[PDB]
C-alpha cells in the first residue's frame, strides 16, 4: 500500500539517481505546503497511518536488493527489509512504536534495535565519523550487500551502522538538500567514492535549525543569522531563505505558515 521508488547502483548514471531522487522527494511531499518557494514535509500532528511512510527498494550489480522504509515526517530512515527479516531502529516513543507495526507485516523475523538511528548513535557503532566514511556509487553498492548479509552474522554491528550512514546520506540527505544530491551526481558521474566535505555535513547538520529559521522568519529575514561552512572549512553566514532556495529543497514541519498580507 505505501508507495515504492526503485534504484539501483548497478550501471547508476546521473540521470538515473536525480530521477531516483526526484521521485522520492515526490513521494514524501504533497504540495499542500510550500514557503519561500521551498516545499515543506506532512505536519506529523494528524497524519493517518496509511499517508506516514514510502518505501525505497535498493538493488545493486551483485543482484541483492534491501527496502527501506522512510518516514514522510522527515524522511527519517527507520528500519529496513533484507529478504525474510526486517530491523527498525529504537523508536524515539510509543506513536512511532505503534506506526512501525504497518510496516514489512509479513515479514516473519522482526527485529527492533536497542540502539537509535541518529547520526551520533551510528557514528559511535561505526567507530568512524561522517567525514571519515566515502560516499558514492560504489559505498553504496557495498552497503546494498551489507544490510543483505545481517541476518546471517556476515555483517559485523560497525560495518551495519556505516552502511546506515551511506544509505541515509545518499537518499535521505539528498532528497532534503539539492545541494546533497549535487554532490553526490557528481561522485556517481566519475565513479570516485569520497568523504562529505564540511560544506555537506554541516547542512547535514543544520536541516532541522534551518527549517525552524526559515518558517520563523519575518518575510524570509532570519532574526538570527545561522553559520554554515563551504568547502574548505571556511564560515558561511546564511541571514535569508533567498540564498538557500538553490540548496534546500524540503523542509520539516515546525509551524503552520502565518497569513500572508500583500500590503
Ligand atoms: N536513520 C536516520 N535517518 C535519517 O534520515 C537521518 N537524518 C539525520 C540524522 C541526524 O542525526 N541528524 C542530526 C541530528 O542531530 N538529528 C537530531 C536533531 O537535531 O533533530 N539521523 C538520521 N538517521
Amino acid at each position: 500500500q505505501y508507495p515504492i521508488i526503485n534504484f539501483t547502483t548497478a550501471g547508476a548514471t546521473v540521470q538515473s539517481y536525480t530521477n531516483f531522487i526526484r521521485a522520492v522527494r515526490g513521494r514524501l511531499t504533497t504540495g499542500a505546503d510550500v514557503r519561500h518557494e521551498i516545499p515543506v514535509l506532512p505536519n506529523r500532528v494528524g497524519l493517518p497511518i496509511n499517508q506516514r511512510f514510502i518505501l525505497v527498494e535498493l538493488s545493486n550489480h551483485a543482484e541483492l536488493s534491501v527496502t527501506l522504509a522512510l518516514d514522510v515526517t522527515n524522511a527519517y530512515v527507520v528500519g529496513y527489509r533484507a529478504g525474510n527479516s526486517a530491523y527498525f531502529f529504537h523508536p524515539d516513543n510509543q506513536e512511532d512504536a505503534e506506526a512501525i507495526t504497518h510496516l514489512f507485516t509479513d515479514v516473519q523475523n522482526r527485529y527492533t534495535f536497542a540502539f537509535g538511528g541518529n547520526y551520533d548513535r551510528l557514528e559511535q557503532l561505526a567507530g568512524n565519523l561522517r567525514e571519515n566514511i566515502e560516499l558514492g556509487n560504489g559505498p553504496l553498492e557495498e552497503a546494498i550487500s551489507a544490510l543483505y548479509y545481517y541476518s546471517t552474522g556476515g555483517t559485523q554491528l560497525p560495518t551495519l551502522a556505516r552502511s546506515f550512514i551511506i544509505c541515509i546520506q545518499m537518499i535521505s540527505e539528498a532528497a532534503r538538500f539539492q545541494y546533497i544530491e549535487g554532490e553526490m551526481r557528481t561522485r556517481i558521474r566519475y565513479n570516485r567514492r569520497s568523504a562529505p566535505d564540511p560544506s555537506v555535513i554541516t547542512l547535514e547538520n543544520s536541516w532541522g535549525r534551518l527549517s525552524t529559521a526559515i518558517q520563523e522568519s519575518n518575510q524570509g529575514a532570519f532574526a538570527s543569522p545561522i553559520q554554515l561552512q563551504r568547502r574548505n572549512g571556511s564560515k558561511f553566514s546564511v541571514y535569508d531563505v533567498s540564498i538557500l532556495i538553490p540548496i534546500i529543497a524540503l523542509m520539516v514541519y515546525r509551524c503552520a505558515p502565518p497569513p500572508s498580507s500583500q500590503f
